[PDB]
């Protein structure tokens, strides 16, 4: 909170203009419709419009704090629904159009939303997950685990052990959890395409992740109100609310948002369902 350096905050937002946001759109969707492998990349901005404040917005968590001002919530942790963005995320897994979803967000929603675990990664923790000490289990609880910095959280390990839970939340020195750095890592090298949504990209190794697709010749959208810190390396920029971005990604690619049920856990990847055929392109 002192000795955390914040990135840049509270840069000007870009607006594209409408017919060059329906142009870019499109153009996003014949690069998913090229790809043999697509990640997904998400920061605070995909649920911006669920109620719960970014970092570095214009209202931003560290922005207000700057100018001595709160952030504010328009929801709870445990009251917040998934987005349009978080709903989409869900069907292109189903249909076997994402490959991996790579999130710093630990506000829970990607994994309430019904998104698989084991095609996830959590870089910075969830704050409705707790983890044994020893047995390394984690509990995907229906409210916010109460402490942060992987803290004793007060409650046992219940298998088949008895260890202490502990948060999931990463403190400023805290290295990345091991697993979910490598899956994502992976992901990352091996996909033909990585699209950012919602993210600055200042975090290192998380902002990082997208520009290892570029390697071996992948190619990189970042879509964001605000620059980013590697706009330079996009092939595609896309400056507009995700929402309504992901909403004109789905109608071109024929796919519904489909409905959300209430908070579910889903621990491993369905088989894939039919999706629409692909245009000539
Ligand atoms: N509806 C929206 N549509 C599109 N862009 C949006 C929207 N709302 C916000 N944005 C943009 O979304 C961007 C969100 O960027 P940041 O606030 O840096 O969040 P992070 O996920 O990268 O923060 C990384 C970590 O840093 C923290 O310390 C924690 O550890 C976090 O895990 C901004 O550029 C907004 O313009
Ligand atoms: O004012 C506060 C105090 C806290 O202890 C917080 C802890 C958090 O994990 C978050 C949080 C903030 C913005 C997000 O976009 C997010 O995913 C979590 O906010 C706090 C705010
Ligand atoms: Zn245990």
């Amino acid at each position: 909170p002192f000795t955390a350096d914040k990135g840049k905050c509270g840069l000007p937002e870009i607006f594209d203009p409408p017919e060059e946001l329906e142009r870019k759109v499109w153009e996003l969707a014949r690069l998913v419709w090229q790809s043999s492998s697509v990640v997904f990349h998400t920061g605070a901005g995909i649920s911006t419009a669920s109620g719960i404040p970014d970092f570095r917005g214009p209202h931003g968590v560290w922005t207000m704090e700057e100018r001595g001002l709160a952030p504010k919530f328009d929801t709870t942790f445990e009251s917040a629904r998934p987005t349009q963005t978080h709903m989409a995320l869900v069907q292109l897994e189903r249909v076997g159009l994402l490959r991996f979803l790579v999130s710093q967000n630990v506000d829970g929603l990607h994994v309430r939303s019904g998104f698989p675990r084991d095609k996830l990664a959590e870089l910075h923790g969830n704050m409705f997950v707790e983890e044994c000490a020893k047995c390394k289990t984690q509990y995907v609880r229906d409210t916010v685990v109460g402490t942060m910095g992987l803290k004793a959280t007060g409650r046992l390990c219940t298998v088949a052990c008895r260890g202490e839970l502990r948060d999931t939340i990463l403190d400023w020195e805290d290295s990345l959890p091991d697993r979910d750095l490598a899956l994502a890592d992976e992901a990352s090298r091996n996909a033909d395409l990585s699209i950012t949504l919602g993210t600055s990209l200042q975090i290192r190794p998380s902002g990082n992740l997208p520009l290892a697709t570029k390697r071996r010749g992948g190619r990189l959208v970042i879509v964001n109100l605000q620059p980013t810190k590697h706009d330079r390396h996009a092939d595609l920029r896309i400056h507009g609310y995700v929402d309504e971005v992901m909403t004109r990604l789905m109608k071109h690619l024929g796919l519904e948002i489909p409905a959300w049920d209430g908070p579910r856990v889903l621990e491993r990847a369905l088989p894939p369902l039919p999706r629409p055929p692909t245009p000539k392109l």
